[PDB]
């Protein structure tokens, strides 16, 4: 029953990582250590959107990663991250990218897989062409993804009103159709 609903998947995450009873409210306390985790869905076709809350100070990157791709985000060729220092990273690249993020601070994420296109807006602001899905990724599903060093962060793939509602045709995550969607590989018990 968990794969069945958009939320992060707790069968999917590191030893630190932990998420609320609503799913979506996640936080990671270990001081010194990255711990991340992947939603229970992902994406194969289509233009998407889903929003992320930061609720402290702690370091995060947010992006989309493949079932291949490490949960330290963005430090493989299969992951994306945007993180609050104002860095995009990608196969352990970290690039000058967007703007600073923080406490208070939403992140809209934007993916068009159909022209292999990933962006990001911060309150609002669109925040430019971040990454294009390069040959080797093409065919694969994408799913939300982020990592934590001491910092909560809370997820909105449309289930609940967007605080920046996505522009240029990209819709809710959560509205994707059935059929452009694929469960994680990453199942259980509950």
């Amino acid at each position: 029953s968990v794969l069945n609903k958009w939320q992060m998947n707790p069968y999917d995450r590191g030893s630190a990582f932990a998420i609320g009873s609503d799913g979506l409210c996640c936080q990671s306390r270990e001081v010194k250590e990255w711990h991340g985790c992947r939603a229970t869905k992902g994406l194969m076709k289509g233009k998407h959107y889903y929003e992320v809350s930061c609720h402290d100070q702690g370091l995060c990157r947010v992006g989309w990663s493949t079932m291949q791709a490490s949960l330290d985000l963005g430090t493989d060729k299969f992951g994306f991250g945007f993180g609050g220092t104002g860095k995009k990273s990608h196969n352990k690249q970290f690039d000058n990218y967007g703007e600073e993020f923080t406490m208070h601070d939403t992140i809209g994420c934007y993916l068009d897989i159909d022209k292999g296109h990933v962006k990001f807006s911060k309150n609002g602001k669109d925040l430019g062409l971040a990454f294009e899905i390069p040959p080797h990724m093409k065919n694969q599903a994408l799913f939300p993804a982020c990592v934590l060093k001491n910092a909560e962060l809370k997820f909105n793939f449309g289930e609940e009103e967007f605080k920046f509602p996505p522009k240029d045709g990209f819709v809710a995550l959560s509205k994707a159709p059935d059929g452009y969607i694929v469960k994680s590989q990453h199942s259980g018990n509950a």
